[PDB]
């Protein structure tokens, strides 16, 4: 009766929301109950005035982890899309969630910018993307995630297939 | 399938946790998926250093309500045990939750004080804690809750039967 959480982490513009939406539609089409936690949409609903300091982002991540823990332990496949840039935060998520599937959409900064110049500009202008020494400074890459997909080399359909294959191998479906 | 939320509100020692646990056991024995959401427990887990300004308490109310909204929209009965002292913030919860069951354990101060294993009333009277709802914090009683139980006059099994009777009348099972 315990379900699982697909935790999609990666820098802004890597393709997290695109993959999250496609996974949601795929698993719903196979008949499963699924819930999508869009990190930015959760922020807008719960605390739209919260800033983007390290301590504020950590509190937001802890809220998302707890929502995903409660949903998944009641049998709901939960898909999370959050930057979650520090390994320590994702290791906290992993210890809180019994069946944790860490998915890393890996994509060079040059491609991330080319795919959405206006969106990245707007987020950086608002202080949502930090870059005291540059854009690529902050994110800490997962060392052994369940899935890595290179979104500059794969289609979204291939990314979905890679995640599903791993879910099958884990026995989660 | 949309499920419902049992929102148990009232001052410390009124019997919220006891009723929450008994309803959980009863509804689980009937075959339902149920989740217990203790509002102060969530605050202590997620952000134990969060203050108690009006803005921070409003944030926390929104977090608890959204957890319940997400669980109940995926078919999970959510039983919320939460002091929730303000009528207006329970109206927010009522608007967010499609099938909302507000339950008020009404209990005179004398009896709450005799049902206080954590010693909260004693701590509040000696100034070790402040703003205890039902002592030096005011509690705003519900105007028209779905259920009022006088927990100094009813047994827990009688309270469960009263809640269940109203759930039957509401058609929420
Ligand atoms: N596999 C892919 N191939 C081509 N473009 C992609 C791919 N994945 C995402 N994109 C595009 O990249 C941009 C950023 O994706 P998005 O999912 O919004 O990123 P994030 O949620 O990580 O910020 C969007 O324009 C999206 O359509
Ligand atoms: N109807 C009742 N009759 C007798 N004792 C009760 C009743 N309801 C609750 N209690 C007792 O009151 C005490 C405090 O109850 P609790 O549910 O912890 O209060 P709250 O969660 O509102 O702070 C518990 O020890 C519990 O067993
Ligand atoms: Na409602």
């Amino acid at each position: 009766s315990m379900s699982f959480v697909i935790w999609i982490t990666g820098p802004s513009g890597a393709g997290k929301t695109t993959l999250a939406n496609a996974l949601y539609k795929k698993l719903e089409s196979m008949g499963y109950r699924v819930e999508l936690l869009d990190g930015d949409g959760v922020r807008r609903k719960l605390y739209p005035n919260l800033g983007f300091s390290e301590e504020e982002r950590w509190m937001h991540n802890r809220v998302v982890v707890e929502m995903a823990r409660r949903l998944s332990r009641n049998g709901i496949i939960t898909i999370v899309s959050v930057v979650s840039p520090y390994r320590a935060w994702r290791e906290y998520a992993r210890k809180e969630i019994e069946k944790f599937v860490e998915v890393y959409p890996r994509c060079p900064l040059e491609v991330r910018m080319k795919r959405d110049p206006k969106g990245l500009y707007s987020k950086a202008l608002r202080g949502e993307i930090k870059g005291l020494t540059g854009l690529d400074g902050e994110y800490e890459e997962p060392e052994n995630p369940e899935v890595v997909v290179d979104t500059d080399k794969m289609t979204v359909e291939e990314e979905v297939e890679a995640v599903l294959k791993k879910l099958m191998e884990l026995g989660y479906l």
